[PDB]
């Protein structure tokens, strides 16, 4: 498949060079597996979810994403124009307030939550989290993290938007997850993303077009923004049979660019993410 004139990082994922403007990609989508948006919500009712989208659980008084930024991240996971997986399908999981605040306690219990929830889902390609989201370093959000990873989800988490190492940000700093770092259209480090050893990969940060609250879309910028287009090429490349929960990561990372970024840090990885599609 080839979508023309798509969103930058959907066209930068699928190429080895930047520039591009066509996001080519298989056609199995990401059909068969399962991601959880773990966020503000998601407006499952976006024509761009295409019946694909469900909430599944939410810590607030409403199920409804009175925000936006979930939406926006469920976006590029997997809608049908602005989404990395275009077939799979999105789990709602609110743990972020409608201002995008939320407490530890409670980010803690989304993430158990995912956990034991994928076990009464039909996801027969794997499972995936999307953590769009974190906080100053916590021991116990990292544990959390870890819980959810070796549970048999893929966890990707943002790196957060410091501009600092994101050894002191949680979930961040848990080494066994998936830590994204932000890039830009140019292939900088994006200016506010943050790095340091535990970064696993780089993906499109800076200025991501998707789905937006009202059935509307938007661009907006953010470790938060790269987060899932990770968490969308896991699902793709779980359902093409090529990696698992366990090793999304590692994959991605082997298979990634290497090199292209600028502005990265002596001891950050510059690898920024990449499908490896050919027609
Ligand atoms: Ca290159
Ligand atoms: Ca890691």
């Amino acid at each position: 498949a080839a979508q023309t004139n798509a969103p930058w990082g959907l066209a930068r994922i699928s190429s080895t060079s930047p520039g591009t403007s066509t996001y080519y990609y298989d056609e199995s989508a990401g059909q068969g597996s399962c991601v959880y948006v773990i966020d503000t919500g998601i407006e499952a009712s976006h024509p761009e979810f295409e019946g694909r989208a469900q909430m599944v659980k939410t810590y607030y008084y409403s199920s409804r994403d009175g925000n936006g930024h979930g939406t926006h991240c469920a976006g590029t996971v997997g809608s049908r124009t602005y989404g990395v997986a275009k077939k799979t399908q999105l789990f709602g999981v609110k743990v972020l307030d409608d201002n995008g605040s939320g407490q530890y306690s409670t980010i803690i219990a989304g993430m158990d939550f995912v956990a034991s929830d994928k076990n009464n889902r039909n996801c027969p390609k794997g499972v995936v989290a999307s953590l769009s989201l974190g906080g100053g370093y916590s021991s116990s959000v990292n544990s959390a993290a870890a819980r959810l990873q070796s549970s048999g989800v893929m966890v990707a988490v943002a790196a957060g938007n410091n501009n600092a190492d994101a050894r002191n940000y949680s979930p961040a700093s848990e080494p066994s997850v998936c830590t994204v770092g932000a890039s830009d259209r140019y292939d900088r480090r994006s200016s506010f993303s943050n790095y340091g050893s535990v970064l696993d990969i780089f993906g499109p940060g800076t200025d991501i077009l998707s789905t937006w609250i009202g059935g509307s879309t938007r661009s907006i910028s953010g470790t938060s923004m790269a987060t899932p287009h990770v968490a969308g090429l896991a699902a793709y490349l779980m359902t093409l049979g090529k990696t698992t929960a366990a090793s999304a990561c590692r994959y991605i990372a082997d298979t990634a660019n290497k090199g292209d970024l600028s502005n990265i840090p002596f001891g950050t990885v510059n690898l920024l993410a990449y499908n490896n599609y050919q027609a």
